[PDB]
């Protein structure tokens, strides 16, 4: 089965899932130089207010925090994107060392985590029917930084120890994600994939440019999780990150100058 190990990682993929070397693969190297700046992009709209969260499970290549999509609670609107997508859940991807982690890179610069708030796109009814579709998802990028703690990632850190193996899960109810966004909505957008298996090419990317900080304490955290399951041999949950894609025939728009 995939993984991030030295038998089954990033460079392994293609054998199972053919899409690995596709024309509009994530994550990318984003080139502020060569980014060209869009002034028909209109500003991201974030609806979080009404967000119910329920459940936050380790599936054995990092921690989902899962929401209720039944309606439209908590909604990505604006930016790039046409329609309404529901956030179903959120996840990290992180580092041995606080000098890699990120799955997206700034000229080169990698950063020690990324966090991946995922939306699917209402009119195709379910996240199964929004991923066949190129326009089926919205995933908001946001990069961190080792720096001062954010005091509202502690909810979170806090309840690792509780799902520090493959298959746990616990009541994870009343969070708010709101907590972990940054000052600015400045962003960058491009066409890309989901960036583990089944890497279908159906994300729409929002970068955000400003990234929030964190604590040694709170990133350490992470690093205590478990690739394996209850009872089996310790793998430390570290380096969950795929290196970035070439960018083919795809632009990266930016929303500011
Ligand atoms: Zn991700």
């Amino acid at each position: 089965h995939w993984g991030y190990g030295k038998h089954n990682g990033p460079e392994h993929w293609h054998k199972d899932f053919p899409i690995a070397k596709g024309e509009r693969q994530s994550p990318v190297d984003i080139d502020t130089h060569t980014a060209k700046y869009d002034p028909s992009l209109k500003p991201l709209s974030v609806s979080y207010d009404q967000a119910t969260s329920l459940r936050i499970l380790n599936n054995g290549h990092a921690f989902n925090v899962e929401f209720d999509d039944s309606q439209d609670k908590a909604v990505l609107k604006g930016g790039p994107l046409d329609g309404t997508y529901r956030l179903i859940q959120f996840h990290f991807h992180w580092g041995s060392l606080d000098g890699q982690g990120s799955e997206h890179t700034v000229d080169k610069k990698k950063y020690a985590a990324e966090l991946h708030l995922v939306h699917w796109n209402t009119k195709y009814g379910d996240f199964g029917k929004a991923v066949q579709q190129p326009d089926g998802l919205a995933v908001l990028g946001i990069f961190l930084k080792v720096g001062s703690a954010k005091p509202g990632l502690q909810k979170v850190v806090d309840v690792l120890d509780s799902i520090k193996t493959k298959g746990k899960s616990a009541d994870f109810t009343n969070f708010d994600p709101r907590g972990l966004l940054p000052e600015s909505l400045d962003y960058w957008t491009y066409p890309g994939s989901l960036t583990t298996p089944p890497l279908l090419e159906c994300v729409t990317w929002i970068v955000l440019k400003e990234p929030i900080s964190v604590s040694s304490e709170q990133v350490l955290k992470f690093r205590k999780l478990n690739f394996n399951g209850e009872g089996e041999p310790e793998e430390l949950m570290v380096d969950n990150w795929r290196p970035a894609q070439p960018l083919k025939n795809r632009q990266i728009k930016a929303s500011f100058k």
